[PDB]
């Protein structure tokens, strides 16, 4: 049953959630050729390299970095990533309890549009007139989130999403103390909403949309640099927690195949969803009037105005609503428990003997509460303008760089022939040549040409997929800095303090790794 753990693994919210509006903001079938393609040259090694790294030596997301220990800032640089995605990953689940406990009623309230809260744009299929919006999307956009012109446009906090966010981080504070259903049900419930969706007037046509490739977007730089954005958010490399969880593995293990396994099945899940999805776009195009390409607005919600509308049409829909929410909020919780349990370890690994050590209980209530006073304005009225700058902008291409640095860190400064044969000592046979050649100069140098694109070479205005102002563009590059900085900075300040004159002589000292290593 190896195949059943592997699959659990892998599946969380950011393929069910985060790939299908990637997908339609990169145009569908434009992201996935590039998706293809990124995912089995630069994801797939990478991955196995991360495992490799953490099962080698058993150690953390950091403190295992003796290979080269002047780069120990990437090992922070990853948890400040693993923060950012500990702030905001809550507030998508939070959306799925409110829609959870809203679903208790005798029919779901996405089904009719004849509510206080709607305005004359409706079509309904159940039930002066430009471009109709669908009833999941004005209960969502009206109701759910009471959505702002701008992002300075905080006004009143919203109460019900608060509460839902405290008890969500209560949820998961509490599941930390105390120590099938989970890798076949998220299946069964994609397949069930399979079976419907494809049967229904206009599915094909937002079918052959999400597979038909246009070769001319997939010479531009930002579709390759959001591809390997999900190839990285959704395999979580980068993440933090990758490293520390491929430590509690065993020595004689085989990473390679678990390594492969585990990115199939994610990759598949991630299209099963994205096939889903873009079932329901095809409907909503055809019943509206407009085309699949404009029937939904481009933004973080795209899974609770496209999900939502194809659970209606099912039979007695309020069950099917509870257990499709069910398994989303025990997918997020899963994920997050482990990003927290991560961080917290690593956070505690490296303080003082007793005062800091014993009453880690008490450390992991700080984080479980730092985190929702840090949620309090993502859940206001400009809620999802502050999450989709953070996801578009903390946690977008800086998993890619950390990453990056990471494969030319042992490849190019470690030695690629130390650590090829360092895995041979792991299993019976040496890495694949595949895995070896495409380590060294295939994966970061296409990592580097989108360094060398869509930094400065190719960054115009058209950059901004939105509107930001000035102050939230600021903000948000200052954060996709911030985690990248720790690299260059903890450099500096291991040259500050490492003993010697020249510093050229002791920058090999710096970089040669550590008698600990082994
Ligand atoms: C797709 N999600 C990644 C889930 C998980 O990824 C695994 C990686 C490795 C292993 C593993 C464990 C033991 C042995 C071998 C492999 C399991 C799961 C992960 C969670 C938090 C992190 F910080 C990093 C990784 C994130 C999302 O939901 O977007």
């Amino acid at each position: 049953e190896f195949v059943l753990t592997s699959v659990g693994y892998a599946v969380g919210l950011g393929n069910v959630w985060r790939f299908p509006y990637l997908c339609y903001r990169n145009g569908g079938g434009a992201f996935m050729f590039p998706y293809f393609i990124m995912l089995i040259f630069c994801g797939i090694p990478l991955f196995f390299m991360e495992l490799s790294f953490g099962q080698f030596a058993s150690q953390g997301c950091l403190g295992v970095w003796r290979i080269s220990p002047m780069f120990k800032g990437v090992g922070y640089g990853m948890m400040v990533v693993s923060t950012y995605i500990g702030i905001y990953y809550n507030v998508v689940i939070c959306i799925a309890f409110y829609y959870f406990f809203s679903s208790m009623t005798h029919v779901l309230p996405w089904a009719y549009c004849n509510n206080p809260w709607n305005t004359h744009d409706c079509a309904g299929v159940l039930d002066h007139s430009l471009q109709r919006t669908s009833p999941s999307e004005e209960y969502w956009r009206l109701y759910v989130l009471k959505l702002s012109d701008d992002i300075g446009n905080f006004g009143e906090v919203r109460l019900p999403l608060l509460g839902c966010l405290g008890v969500s981080w209560l949820v998961v504070f509490l599941c930390l103390i105390r120590g099938y259903f989970t890798a076949t049900f998220p299946y069964v419930v994609l397949t069930i909403l399979f079976v419907r969706g494809v049967t229904l007037e206009g599915a094909f046509d937002g079918i052959m949309y999400y597979l038909t490739p246009q070769w001319d977007k997939i010479l531009e730089a930002k579709v390759w640099g959001d591809a390997a954005s999900q190839i990285f958010y959704s395999l979580g490399c980068a993440w933090g927690g990758l490293i520390t969880m491929a430590s509690y593995n065993k020595f004689h293990n085989n990473c390679y195949r678990d390594s492969v396994i585990i990115s199939i099945t994610n990759c598949a899940t991630s299209v099963y969803a994205g096939f889903v999805i873009f079932s329901i776009l095809g409907f909503m195009a055809n019943h509206l009037g407009v085309d699949v390409s404009r029937v939904a607005d481009h933004g973080p919600g795209l899974a609770f105005v496209a999900y939502p509308e194809a659970l209606t049409l099912l039979p007695i829909s309020p069950l099917w609503s509870l257990l499709f929410f069910f398994m989303l909020i025990l997918l997020g919780l899963g994920t997050q428990f482990c990003l927290l349990e991560t961080l917290v370890t690593a956070i505690v690994d490296e303080v003082g003997n007793e005062w800091i050590l014993q009453k880690k209980t008490y450390v992991t209530l700080g984080v479980a509460v730092a985190g929702f006073l840090l949620g309090i304005p993502l859940t206001s009225q400009a809620g999802i303008y502050w999450l989709l700058l953070m996801d578009n902008y903390a946690a977008s291409f800086s998993l890619v760089v950390i990453s990056c640095i990471m494969c030319v860190a042992i490849m190019y400064i470690y030695g690629h022939r130390n650590y090829f044969q360092d895995i041979q000592m792991m299993l019976g046979f040496p890495p694949p040549l595949f895995f070896q050649i495409c380590w060294r100069f295939v994966s970061p140098a296409i990592i580097f040409f989108i360094l060398v694109f869509t930094v400065i070479q190719y960054q115009p205005i058209t950059y901004n997929h939105y509107q930001y102002p000035g102050w939230a563009v600021a903000i948000g590059f200052l954060m996709a800095l911030s985690s990248v900085l720790c690299i260059p900075l903890y450099a500096m300040f291991r040259l500050c303090r490492t003993d010697g004159d020249t510093l050229l002589q002791r920058l090999k000292n710096a970089t040669k790794p550590s008698r600990d290593w082994g």
